[PDB]
């Protein structure tokens, strides 16, 4: 693993420990999420982001902030303010920049 795998792999390992029920850790199902693959055209989740470490497609950590921001941005897009999922991803995604400076 190359030193920008192993300080991802760090940041990936912070920013789980934020969503202790994993609602972020696989992919959202249409199933799950009416009509939700014809509303985010992009989506993201942090099994995805673990997968795109491993494939060594992260270039920068830049490139790794835009994917957590879009999974984020993606949650509070679909979901209603209201909502456990809108909540959470407003949290992790300000605590998540701060934890990652
Ligand atoms: C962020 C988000 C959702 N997250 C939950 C989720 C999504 C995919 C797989 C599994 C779960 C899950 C469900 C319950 C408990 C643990 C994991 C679900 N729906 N939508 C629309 C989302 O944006």
């Amino acid at each position: 693993s190359t030193p920008i795998q192993q300080l991802l792999e760090h940041f990936l390992r912070q920013l789980q420990r934020k969503d202790p029920h994993g609602f972020f850790a696989f992919p959202v199902t249409d199933a799950i999420a009416p009509g939700y693959s014809m509303i985010i055209k992009h989506p993201m989740d942090f099994g995805t982001m673990k997968d795109k470490i491993v494939a060594n497609e992260y270039k920068s950590v830049t490139e790794f902030k835009a994917d957590f921001k879009l999974m984020c941005d993606n949650a509070m897009t679909y979901n209603r303010p209201d909502t456990v999922y809108y909540k959470l991803a407003k949290k992790i995604l300000h605590a998540g920049f701060k934890m990652m400076s």
